[PDB]
């Protein structure tokens, strides 16, 4: 059971082996594949998987908030597993590009702010807005 | 891509979806400085001829509901819009009671500038909301 497949099972989504292959490809990918790469890797596994099935499945994984479709800085639609906790966002105000980041350091300070006011931190939303240097 | 206008930034603060029409309307509002709906609509249609006055009205109303815009009658009877005040404090929210605890953290702000810097950016704004339950 791949992470993406596990996510599908939680959503009560219909799964078949072709959808499982696509889920596995997305889960095993070291990069953030575009649809062409998902297709190439999925058909390398089972050549019966059509390009249409790949588009349909990735879109479904999007619509069920299992995958995020994201521009990592190349203007391409690339796919990533939607994380267990939301990534923080740094927005380029000149282009509207979103840089997703994680900061265990900021998280530690967030916990301290919650603790000092007598709270357990249960979540956060952080947006940063920047202009390119 | 597009420039993130000052009003679009307020939308992003709220986690609102930036549809093309909302982006255009946010940009027009940002470039205006107390338009009525007709002025917003005329300016929005200069950018996207297919935007309707209904869409403009509904969008400015939504922005008002989310405290992005304020609406006032300055005497001429027209509802006129302006950017709502924004908070200087970040918020810790007790989710059980829906109560706000204001805080400022120069420390966390220094870290935010460091993140921006590391990615090749100067920080021009931020919003932080923390969600908590009592210990």
């Amino acid at each position: 059971v791949s992470r993406i497949e596990q996510r599908c099972i939680d959503k009560g989504m219909k799964m078949t082996d072709q959808r499982r292959v696509i889920a596995q490809v997305l889960s095993d990918s070291a990069d953030h594949p575009d649809v062409e790469e998902v297709y190439r890797r999925a058909t390398a596994k089972d050549p019966r998987i059509s390009i249409a099935t790949v588009y349909r499945t990735v879109r479904l994984f999007e619509e069920e908030s299992i995958l995020e479709r994201h521009d990592f800085g190349d203007g391409r639609a690339r796919y990533e597993e939607a994380p267990s906790e939301h990534h923080d966002h740094l927005i380029d105000v000149n282009s509207a590009r979103v840089i997703e980041f994680t900061s265990p350091e900021i998280e530690a300070l967030q916990r301290e702010i919650a603790r000092k006011h007598g709270f357990r931190l249960v979540g956060h939303r952080l947006e940063l807005y920047g202009v390119p240097l």
